[PDB]
């Protein structure tokens, strides 16, 4: 798990990791769109 006060974070981590950028983020936390 990663850390990210903001969606601009999970983004572009998730852009490649999963290829969906579309990512959210939680406290402390983060949903991708197909994690």
């Amino acid at each position: 798990t990663i850390s990210c006060t903001n969606p601009k974070q999970c983004y572009p981590h998730c852009k490649k990791e999963t290829g969906y950028p579309n990512a959210k983020c939680m406290n402390r936390k983060c949903k991708c769109f197909g994690r």
